[PDB]
């Protein structure tokens, strides 16, 4: 797809056997779920820093359909003002920015 | 240009006489910017963050040329942890989401 930018570009994904909207965030460098269940083993993270820390559960090598197409890679768990779509995920589908 | 996303995303800007970088962030509705200083009229605009609101200066239809193609958009002038070009200017120079 080619997706234009006047609008927030949210797409719907297949993750942890659920449909979920998130959004595509080239200025993210991880992806993350508010509360999905996810399969293995995960360990803490935390994440931002600028006010404070967010503790995470960070998956690894969990596989999700992106508007269609397949990626694997880590997704990070816990709250979200919206689920994003970050970079680690986007190089998996070869997405780019073009102009 | 074609930014493949396996590092930030990060461009050569001119903005009010002044060379900048920024993040080519998609998640981000608008441009902000810190230490620039930029002509003509503007207004106080709230952003909500970690504990509550900031106040930044909001500046429309300000000049600017990311990665050498020109646009007309808001600025956003207040602090940030990195200069970010949001959907509002991408718009402006056409670039798009591509998978």
């Amino acid at each position: 797809p080619q997706i234009t930018l006047w609008k927030r570009p949210i797409v719907t994904i297949k993750v942890g056997g659920q449909l979920r909207e998130a959004l595509i965030n080239t200025g993210a460098d991880d992806t993350i779920f508010e509360e999905i269940s996810l399969p293995g083993r995960w360990k803490p993270k935390l994440i931002g820093g600028i006010g404070g820390f967010m503790k995470v559960r960070q998956y690894d090598q969990i596989p999700i359909e992106i508007a269609g197409h397949q990626a694997i890679g880590t997704v990070l768990v816990g709250p979200t003002p919206i689920n994003v779509i970050g970079r680690n995920m986007l190089t998996q589908i070869g997405a780019t920015l073009n102009f």
